[PDB]
């Protein structure tokens, strides 16, 4: 704090590697400019506006990871300062203590962050402070791929692939930061109490966040932070290594597995614990210059396109929301079809949230969502269709707000886009087939021996495998013979699906004859894209049928 | 006149991409004439073990060349078709008009060695240039074998790795200009003494008649170069629709056994269509464009899902080069010696005639006798049922029957595919019932019974729910539709559940006896088996 100080404000991108904003904050070590790493609980940033217990713990685990790494490389001189209040109020009064030359941040391209960031930009113009903004949460610059497509984001996944190949490959991750020679600031102890500088790392209880509806089914647990994200990346980079030397995927690898352990990095990518560019260019360097022939779920393995294509799905949804604050709703949302959803049935909606629908796979997935906060992509498709076009004809907004609260990742743009991609695509009639919107048939495909169902629906523990997916088929004597009387211990089906899929298919067909014009909306590229999205494989598409 | 060059046709019955032909016209400005020659010596172009369908195909291609030679020369150019010994014909042809060069296309298969070396020792005597050019395969098989250390690659993945080192295959040559080419009209008595055909002969001239049934063949094929080019341009438009769509329709990815005469395997066997023209046409149509979809476990970028099929053809041609025992078990170093049962002429005849009691097996073998072409999934079914997945008979019996009635019937490809499927004892998926059961495959390929009812017409009155398993019908059902297990349709000539049971024991006993799996023709991995048999992958 001799000649001033630079601020690296953390919101997302809670990491030290591949942090251009951190490097720009460390670029004045020679001039004696100090470094101040800060995180502010302003009541919305890092997804704290609508958060449950599982994601708040994940965020606090990442803040501690940054805090422990700073001390491990600065002999204890480096400290992550966690505040709680208005960001513009904290930065102005902190400028009274030490001179702020540059305030470095990572670009949050989502429009819900525009108010927060433009107030800091307006503050720096008043105090003559450099406002440094770096793009590192996404692979490309969202404004660069939007202007390439003519000032509007691509609405289909293929239209996004066509534009990024024009721009080229995304930038490589930056080098690591050296903090052994960096100086920090010891400010006034009373100034810390006024601006609410935490002396200890807070807990979710400090923010009135306690155990959720189910508490916790401690079968799957996730430790946040940059250390665990890099530990899981190397674990997966070796699984791809074995499949790379093998040249093909084992049949058990290409199939969706819902009985596995916490290996997903979607929560580490949302908070920015793991760099998306480091994920991308680690797969690229491991696959380039080796031609392959086998595929993984209809996507080639040559060049790692089956892995890096997943990171483009995330980039494709992040950019569609940039200049659209109504992206989470349908009124005022220009790229979402207006579907006549039924009236809010909060009795059925509560049966969907609590996992009391009478359908085993739906209940087992929603109870895992409440307890553990993570669902497989196949299970997220099932509960989304069952709530919307597939089962109850409820608006996807009621499912988005529930997901954004209990999900570990819960990207405001990725989660909202996936709800519209699946529920509000009227001209993709393959989504109306019960062969893709039936949880009973899918239960036999993902959970053959009822291992997953009985693990998160414990009332079905003793029913034999011949009646797990269809408990209603048991006799009156058999129902009390396995401690499961449908309607008492296990709830009955809140709706008849076979008569519900008929109502919804005709109600959606009614929209198509009224809208012969297909307006620009978030939709699948083609029918082949639906089959890979819903992990169909053997019998999907036109002419595939039931073999 | 002064001299003449001979373009001798054996394979490569075409005018385009014919480097041997271009070498014959290379001395056009010297006053050296041209002599197109095809000799029925009793073995060339697969005429030693041939049926009526393939002989009809060969003669259709010879007429195409003769018709093309007249349209480009206003009647001056003709195709000379002889019948006799090639070295005797060429020697007496040399004293009528001096032969400077004898140009042929390379036949790398060892069954043609004694024929070519016979002509080779003749030209060194009479001081004639023996020009041999490679155009039947994508690469020179010697350059592929020598790159692999002097031995041919025994797995398909080992082959793709070797040709990747060599590089992309050569592109087809330019078309030949025959508008200013001179020919010779020989002495009429010389044409009488050398057995020169005036009219193109018929299959009946070679003691070849209309098979056993013959009339069930209404899906007929017409040989020739210009007609093979029509099939190439036809599929090129189908592939660009998928190229512009970005993916294959599900009905396209599924095998189709009730389709049209679409295949070009017979045209590529006789050389009516150039394989390099086939390769580089698909390569130019898919280049510079990145695709992400796949076709049955193989990518579509660069046309690898199409060009990879042509590499299967080269992979079997290259393996048989220095192995004259490639079509037999004894003395074949690349074939596992499997204890096959003693030859049973009753079950073998029921396999050929299609009287085994299994509907899909009967419909395929009866289609082979009439039309002489089967889908790859149907050739697999009748091959496993004859060998490891049924009767446990030697693959040598099925090879001779296939080399006789097939339209393609490449000596190296057909034998290689027979060993690849039958004698792969260490590929344990090959013995799974998903591959060794035609009943489940019948409901998978021909669901409603359309293909079975037309090639097994004794089952057309049987409804769909009993057409795949006619033995399951009751007493009044075998009479209401009149299909008794005995007089109308034969009983299953073997117990399939018991046969596959005892055959898997013999393969394990073979593996337990062979602690070393010696280098043999085998699949590369289990994934390669799924793609080969059109499985779920
Ligand atoms: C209703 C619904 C809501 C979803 N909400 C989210 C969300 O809030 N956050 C989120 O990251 N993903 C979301 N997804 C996508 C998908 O469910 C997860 O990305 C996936 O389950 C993560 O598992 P994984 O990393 O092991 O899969 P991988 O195949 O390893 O995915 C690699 C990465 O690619 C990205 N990705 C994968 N699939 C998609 C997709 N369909 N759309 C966008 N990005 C994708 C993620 O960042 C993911 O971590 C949602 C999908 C649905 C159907
Ligand atoms: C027991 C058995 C015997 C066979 N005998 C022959 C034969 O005598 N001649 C022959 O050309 N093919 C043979 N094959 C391969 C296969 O049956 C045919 O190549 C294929 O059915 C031709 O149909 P298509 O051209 O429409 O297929 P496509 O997929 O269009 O094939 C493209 C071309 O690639 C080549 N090709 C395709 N598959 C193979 C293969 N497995 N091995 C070698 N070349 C291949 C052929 O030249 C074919 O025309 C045999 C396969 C088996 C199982
Ligand atoms: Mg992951
Ligand atoms: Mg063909
Ligand atoms: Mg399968």
């Amino acid at each position: 704090a001799t000649r001033g100080a630079n601020v690296i404000w953390f919101r997302h991108g809670l990491r030290l590697h591949d942090n251009p904003a951190l490097l720009a904050a460390l670029a004045d070590k020679d001039q004696g400019i100090a470094l101040i790493p800060v995180f502010i609980f302003d009541g919305e940033s890092a997804g704290t506006k609508n958060v449950g217990y599982n994601r708040m713990r994940f965020l606090l685990d990442s803040l501690q990871d940054i805090d422990d790494q700073l001390q491990a490389a600065t002999d204890g001189r480096g400290r992550l300062l966690v505040f709680e209040g208005e960001p513009a109020y904290i930065f102005r009064r902190l400028h009274e203590q030490v001179r702020l030359h540059r305030i470095c941040i990572e670009q949050d391209c989502e429009p819900i962050w525009n108010e927060r960031d433009e107030s800091i930009r307006s503050l720096c113009r008043e105090l003559n402070i450099d406002f440094v903004e770096k793009v590192s949460h996404t692979l490309w610059d969202p404004q660069l791929v939007i202007e390439t497509n003519g000032g509007i984001p691509p609405l289909t996944y293929q239209m996004f692939l066509h534009t990024v190949q024009i721009i080229g490959l995304p930038p490589r991750p930056t080098a690591d930061a050296r903090l052994e020679d960096a100086t920090f600031v010891e400010l006034d102890p009373e100034f810390c109490r006024s601006l609410k500088l935490f002396e200890q790392l807070p807990t979710p209880e400090h923010f009135n966040v306690y155990g959720d509806n189910m508490g916790f089914l401690a079968k799957i647990n996730w430790r946040g932070g940059e250390t665990q994200a890099l530990l899981l990346l190397d674990e997966r980079l070796k699984v791809e290594q074995h499949a790379f030397e093998r040249g093909f995927y084992l049949p058990n690898q290409a199939l969706p597995n819902i009985h596995d352990s916490p290996k997903s990095m979607s929560a580490h990518l949302r908070f920015g614990c793991l760099s998306v560019r480091r994920f991308y260019w680690s797969v690229h360097d491991l696959f380039k210059n080796v031609q392959l022939r086998a595929c993984v779920r209809g996507v080639q393995m040559t060049g790692g396109a089956h892995i890096t294509g997943q990171l483009i799905w995330r980039e494709y949804f992040y950019t569609m929301s940039v200049n659209n604050p109504n992206y989470d709703r349908m009124e005022g949302n220009d790229i979402c079809l207006s579907i006549p959803w039924a009236k809010p049935n909060e009795n059925l909606l509560q049966s969907w949230r609590l996992g009391q629908t009478g359908f085993p796979l739906i209940d087992g997935a929603m109870r895992q969502l409440l307890a553990e906060g993570w669902l497989h992509h196949t299970l997220r498709n099932t509960v989304a269709t069952f709530l919307t076009r597939g089962g109850l004809w409820q608006s996807w907004e009621h499912g988005l707000q529930h997901f954004l609260k209990y999900l570990l990742d819960a990207d405001w743009s990725v989660c909202a886009g996936n709800w519209m991609w699946v529920s509000s695509s009227a001209f993709e009639r393959l989504l109306d087939s019960s062969l893709v919107t039936c949880p009973v048939a899918l239960a036999k495909r993902l959970d053959p021996d009822g291992t997953y169902i009985k693990q998160y629906v414990p009332e079905l523990m003793n029913v034999p495998k011949e009646f797990v997916h269809e408990p209603w088929r048991m006799s009156a004597e058999q129902q009390e013979q396995y401690e499961c009387l449908i309607g008492v211990h296990y709830p009955e089906r809140i709706i008849d699906l076979s008569m519900a899929v008929k109502r919804n298919m005709l109600a959606m067909k009614s929209l198509r004859n009224s809208l012969i014009t297909p307006p620009p909306h978030c939709r699948p590229s083609n029918e082949e894209e639906v089959r890979q999205f819903f992990w169909l494989a053997d019998l999907p598409g036109t002419g595939g049928g039931g073999c």
